[PDB]
């Protein structure tokens, strides 16, 4: 829509120093550098080249506009796995035991043993650990 593009508009603007309608290596080492981070020349590149579509070697409004559009879903959908992993984490250690998991299952409908929920954990547990990590539950879902 015309509002949501508007709100881009200002976040390209801030990298756009000199305001000709695009962005550039050294100008996106001048944010970045605002922000408290290094990043090489050779670093700067690769972040521009990924957003680069047309490959003239800077990103214009339709390029960060189509890259900023997949970030704000994978923005979106990280937060949501986020909050559903807080909810099975119920002590907010970072990790999802057996008798959270059970205990989430028994409210969401489903009368497990121990055994069957172990199962569930040894099914996600990658590492081994005993307990279902962020990433695992991320991948598992
Ligand atoms: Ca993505
Ligand atoms: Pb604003
Ligand atoms: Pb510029
Ligand atoms: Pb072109
Ligand atoms: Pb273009
Ligand atoms: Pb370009
Ligand atoms: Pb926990
Ligand atoms: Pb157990
Ligand atoms: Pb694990």
């Amino acid at each position: 829509t015309e509002e949501q593009i508007a709100e881009f508009k200002e976040a390209f603007s801030l990298f756009d120093k000199d305001g000709d309608g695009t962005i550039t290596t050294k100008e996106l080492g001048t944010v970045m550098r605002s922000l408290g981070q290094n990043p090489t020349e050779a670093e700067l590149q690769d972040m521009i080249n990924e957003v680069d579509a047309d490959g003239n070697g800077t990103i214009d409004f339709p390029e960060f506009l189509t890259m900023m559009a997949r970030k704000m879903k994978d923005t979106d959908s990280e937060e949501e796995i986020r909050e559903a992993f807080r909810v099975f984490d119920k002590d907010g250690n970072g990790y999802i035991s057996a008798a959270e998991l059970r205990h989430v299952m028994t409210n969401l409908g489903e009368k497990l043993t121990d055994e069957e929920v172990d199962e569930m954990i040894r099914e996600a547990d990658i590492d081994g650990d005993g307990q279902v990590n962020y990433e695992e539950f991320v991948q598992m879902m």
